[PDB]
């Protein structure tokens, strides 16, 4: 029932009533992740309790419901650096199938990936303990097996939300990810085995997608040159014709939004030139593009991070594409018939955009005015008269 109950019965009890209180513990606390700052010592003790046990090494018998217990311990701060430490790590990755160092419960590998998850997104000790013991290479194989792995949708959800976590607070397993291990191909086959030409995605898939769209933003971003190979290239042009099949893409669950932003959040960090299959007129996926702007324009708290990166893919594909350039040109600035209204004044498509050219985010001015800039076959008399002086001072000012 309580936590001192539980600390004591551990201490001093049998092999039943052990297990019977972690299971009336887990039972009553399922659904309890916030703890009263008051039995905060008899957690420590519970939790250095629970370490010692588990780096002296569990029965197979008694796991699921240990592992469990742990993460209801692991959703508190002052216990978790009792379980951050080289061999409770050791243990759990070895419990989860991850470990360098036997059959495997399914239900104990995603307990073990909870558990993992938690420690590392909860403590950077823990997060620096998994670079070190390189979780990161059989993380990739188990995720790279993908044909004949039979694993289930919660255990490969759980591995690529691991590798989200790892690649995002440890710039070295990053780094190790897409140079060492080639990540960026196998993700890209992942993500092509995930889609395989179905009309709707489901919501695992949709999931297990969008964590691979998250890794490849999270390991693609700042480790790609502007001059790349030709291998290179083609992988990123395939992974380009998979991103464009799923803008074009539909998912189940009313996510449809959610993986068409982080598609596009990855494309816009592709080399500007293997942004050529987004046109392979017939200029549908633009227009999605182009829709999914409009409709990420209304977002206002965060707008930067929303029409950021579908602006720049946008600008760079009016800028390598003229046919593109004239109709999104065509879409964006049609020619004016009465030049009486303000560019500044409106609620149209074109006054939206003018209006965050003065936007208090100069990231955001700079990239709408070098969109619209763009858009006008970079034309400064034509910039000045569709956008006017006040709002074209900054990008003329930048350059």
């Amino acid at each position: 029932m309580e936590p001192r109950a539980v600390a004591d019965a551990l201490e001093t009890g049998e092999e039943d009533v052990v297990m019977e209180a972690l299971r009336a513990y887990n039972r009553e606390n399922s659904q309890s992740f916030t703890f009263d700052d008051a039995q905060q010592e008899d957690r420590k003790r519970l939790a250095k309790l629970l370490v010692s046990v588990l780096e002296q090494g569990l029965p197979p018998s008694r796991r699921v419901i240990w592992l469990q217990s742990i993460r209801i311990l692991s959703r508190d701060r002052s216990c978790l650096d009792s379980f951050t430490s080289r061999r409770s790590l050791q243990a759990l990755a070895c419990y989860a199938g991850i470990s360098a160092s036997e059959p495997l419960n399914m239900d104990v590998v995603l307990e073990s990936l909870k558990c993992l998850c938690n420690l590392v997104l909860s403590s950077p000790v823990a997060q620096a303990l998994a670079a070190e013991a390189g979780l990161v290479v059989r993380l990739a194989e188990r995720v790279g097996l993908c044909r004949q792995s039979s694993f289930p949708h919660d255990v490969q959800f759980f591995d690529l939300r691991l590798l989200f976590l790892l690649t995002a607070l440890r710039t070295d397993v990053r780094q190790q990810l897409f140079q060492e291990l080639q990540g960026v191909r196998l993700l890209t086959r992942a993500l092509e085995l995930t889609l395989g030409h179905p009309e709707l995605l489901p919501p695992q898939e949709t999931e297990r997608a969008m964590e691979i769209l998250k890794v490849l933003f999270n390991i693609t971003f700042d480790s790609i040159k502007r001059e790349v190979d030709e291998e290179d290239a083609a992988l990123y042009r395939h992974l380009g014709t998979l991103l464009r099949h799923c803008v074009m893409l539909a998912a189940a669950g009313d996510r449809t939004e959610e993986l068409h932003g982080h598609a596009v959040n990855l494309l816009g960090n592709l080399p500007v030139k293997c942004l050529d299959v987004l046109l392979t007129v017939n200029m549908d996926v633009i227009r999605v593009l182009l829709s999914f702007m409009e409709k990420r324009l209304h977002q206002t708290h965060r707008l930067k991070e929303s029409v950021a990166p579908v602006l720049s893919v946008l600008t760079e594909c009016a800028r390598m594409h003229r046919p593109a350039r004239k109709f999104l040109k065509a879409q964006v600035l049609p020619p004016l018939r009465d030049v009486r209204t303000r560019p500044e004044v409106g609620e149209l498509l074109r006054n939206k955009l003018v209006r965050l050219m003065t936007h208090l985010d100069t990231d955001v001015k700079r990239v709408a005015a070098e969109f619209l800039f763009v858009l006008c076959s970079e034309s400064v008399p034509r910039f000045i008269k569709y956008t006017g002086y006040g709002n074209a001072a900054g990008l003329l000012a930048a350059r």
